[PDB]
């Protein structure tokens, strides 16, 4: 249960670069610049959801660590991959070699995608519920 809760976006770097290396349309780029997403999670045990809300872009995901999952990322894109955790509050993946690394301290979740030489950042913090 240790990731289960709803969490906002509080600031990132570089969401333009790694936006349109990935080929999310520009004008969701300009749209999604600013926002201030909210995820929920609900992990029980190695199983997890996550719901990503952007706006009217409503993105959600489960997973079980250690097995295939399939994952609809920033596109649309529904990528085959493994997530796995790397002790209790970490949760690390690759797809579309992109390496995601998502953070949990306390009440803030740091969450860090690399493409290549593009490391785009995001620090979200926890909101009731
Ligand atoms: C009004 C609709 C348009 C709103 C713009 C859509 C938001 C696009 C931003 C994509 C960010 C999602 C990736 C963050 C999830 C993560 O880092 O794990
Ligand atoms: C749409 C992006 C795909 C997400 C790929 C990461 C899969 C495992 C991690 C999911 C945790 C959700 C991230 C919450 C924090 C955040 O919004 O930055």
């Amino acid at each position: 249960s240790s990731f289960s809760g709803k969490y906002q976006l509080q600031s990132q770097e570089n969401f333009e670069a790694f936006m349109k290396a990935i080929g999310l349309p520009e004008e969701l780029i300009q749209k999604g610049k600013d926002i201030k997403g909210v995820s929920e999670i609900v992990q029980n045990g190695k199983h997890f959801k996550f719901t990503i809300t952007a706006g009217s872009k409503v993105i959600q995901n489960e997973f079980t660590v250690g097995e295939e999952c399939e994952l609809e990322t920033m596109t649309g894109e529904k990528v085959k991959t493994v997530v796995q955790l790397e002790g209790d509050n970490k949760l690390v993946t690759t797809f579309k070699n992109i390496k995601s690394v998502t953070e949990l301290n306390g009440d803030i979740i740091t969450n860090t995608m690399t493409l290549g030489d593009i490391v785009f950042k995001r620090i979200s913090k926890r909101i009731g519920t």
